[PDB]
């Protein structure tokens, strides 16, 4: 038997409760590949799935965890064999299927990628869906012409996961990064990741009447969404793009079309969950080359399975800095 | 001397009036190239500049007309000589500079393009800024992977200028075009342009509470904006893009970020006004080959300078079908 975080739901009271429980291999959903999980992480979406559900969890009891990395234990698919090091992010794992908050997980072979060279399984989860998506966002901006030397690139919710990794990647690629944070005490941390400007949240997180403000930003990786995204759109330089990643400041987008029509601004939707295998490989290879591992290390907050209920609540309140690494085998 | 539409403003009352007046060459702003205008057209923006101003006209009296096509009369720039056929769209002509509603116009040589071999000056204005921007929008969709055979392409405000040209181009390129109109009597016209489905405006011009509806549209050329655009975003297929062109339905964008985040949808801002010379040439050559001239002909509504005050008022009310061609030399 082995340990896993299991969320139960009482339909009478609606109450969800997460707790570490002991499971057997026959408790997992049937799957092509059984992975001995070494690490997982805590993404914003994991906080939803650990706690209230956010409408993302269709079946209880539920083992959350949209990410894991580990070593293949058994496989009926010729792409993977015992001993292979593999990485899972997304594919609705941790939402519609039991996930990485477990010492063992069963998955479709289509859902895995090989552990990218340059990362161990710990670092792969230090990156996580959050860091993987920051890379996708940077790639989207590059695809639309972003190059260094043309003004600051805005990173919103910068003290969090997506924001920390995007800051580190963009700084390493030679960009001037303006980091937006509601936690001013993280400035030194953000500067150590490579940020060149620190922007207070309350300077940019409300809409204004004017549909256009001055052109400031050469591009943006947005983990916040909401009214902040609406405001940022009116501050983009001509032809610049926003990579839309997050909704931590709200799902509503109270925008105007004026920045798009008058300045050729783009709003580029970034979905990590259903990325094709080939682009997953591409983004992970970019991560191994362009995310300095010493910068990644500075983001890591260690945790165990027993820490997940509290960390899930913390991340939804915006109180997790950097990137949690869950050692599902600790002790 | 020569005829032109002149708009005057009473700066006390703020009211404007437009009428045909007789001007001399020295009434025009100084310019590098004097063009004997043959045709202009009526764009939505021209309706603003003919009438209330829309905040776009810095100086009165004003000769409006953001577009013209005609024959060079004199030039101090080696790029153009007397007899050359030339096309002007945008570059703030008709807004910050006297424009095409005149038998003669002075312009910077930077602002012109040579008339494509496949268009005459009448056809170039039947296309106009509206049709030129429709082509830019199609090009943006193709640059983001739009190809035929992957679902209908939505064209909003289809009975108008942008919409009519987008419908005809997309249909000729092999797409199934869904044409959104608030004028149901234009259905047969839209079908004659190549539309395969007719969508009533009131079916799609309100927001809904659900942030995602079913995936339907392979792409969209949007002349309407407003709540219609917000609704359309939740109906785009995974990875599909909206080319944002217009705001005829309102400048506000009461959207959510959910289609961007969960479906990788893109909102791509199209600006015709300041397109670089090289891209203008490519768009015009695309127009010459991808817009059937008999389809364009079915869009044309002939006009003279004296018709412009009424047509400017009409287009702002959504009451112009197709593409006005103004013969500034009519007898
Ligand atoms: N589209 C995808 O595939 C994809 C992949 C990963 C994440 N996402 C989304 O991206 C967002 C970030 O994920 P994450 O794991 O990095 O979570 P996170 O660590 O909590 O990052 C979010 C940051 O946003 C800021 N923030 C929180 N609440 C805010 C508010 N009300 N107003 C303004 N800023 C606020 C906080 O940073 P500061 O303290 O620095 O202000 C917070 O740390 C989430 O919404 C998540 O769902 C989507
Ligand atoms: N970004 C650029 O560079 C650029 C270039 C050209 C045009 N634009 C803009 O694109 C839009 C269209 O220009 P246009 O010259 O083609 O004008 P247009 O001929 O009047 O076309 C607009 C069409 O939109 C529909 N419409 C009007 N009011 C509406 C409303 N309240 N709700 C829903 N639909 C409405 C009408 O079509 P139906 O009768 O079929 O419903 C109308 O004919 C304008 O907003 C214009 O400013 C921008």
């Amino acid at each position: 038997m082995f340990n896993a975080l299991v969320v139960d739901k009482d339909e009478e009271s609606g109450k969800t409760q997460a707790a570490v429980k002991q499971l057997s291999l026959t408790d997992l959903p049937v799957g092509e590949v059984t992975v001995a999980v070494e690490y997982s992480t805590v993404n914003y979406k994991d906080g939803l799935c650990i706690g209230p559900g956010g409408g993302l969890v269709r079946k209880y009891p539920h083992v959350p965890g949209i990410d894991f990395a580990g070593t293949v234990e058994n496989s009926s698919d010729e792409r993977y064999k015992p001993g292979d090091k593999v990485v899972l992010t997304g594919w609705r794992v941790g939402e519609a299927h039991w996930g990485g908050y477990s010492q063992k997980a069963n998955v479709r072979a289509d859902w895995l990628v090989p552990l990218p060279e340059g990362l161990d399984t710990r670092q792969a989860m230090a990156v996580g869906t959050a860091g993987f998506t920051a890379m996708l966002a940077v790639m989207a901006l590059e695809d639309h012409g972003l190059t260094p030397g043309h003004g600051p690139v805005l990173v919103t919710g910068a003290a969090g996961g997506v924001g920390s990794v995007a800051t580190a990647i963009l700084a390493h690629l030679g960009y001037e990064v303006a980091a937006v944070t509601g936690r001013p005490e993280t400035a030194d941390y953000l500067t150590s990741l490579g940020a060149t400007q620190i922007v207070a949240r309350d300077e940019i997180n409300e809409t204004v009447k004017r549909p256009l403000e001055s052109e400031i930003w050469a591009g943006c990786v947005d983990a916040v969404g909401g009214a902040m995204l609406a405001r940022v759109l009116g501050q983009m330089k001509y032809g610049a793009s926003v990579a839309a990643v997050g909704l931590a400041g709200g799902a509503g987008l109270p925008a105007t079309v004026i920045p798009f029509l008058l300045r050729g601004v783009n709003l580029l939707g970034i979905d990590s969950v259903m990325q094709p295998y080939a682009n997953r490989l591409r983004a992970w290879e970019r991560i191994a080359r362009d995310l300095p591992m010493d910068k990644l290390e500075a983001m890591i907050r260690p945790a165990t399975l027993s820490d997940l209920p509290g960390l899930g609540a913390d991340i939804l309140k915006g109180q997790v800095q950097g990137r949690v690494v869950v050692d599902v085998n600790a002790h």
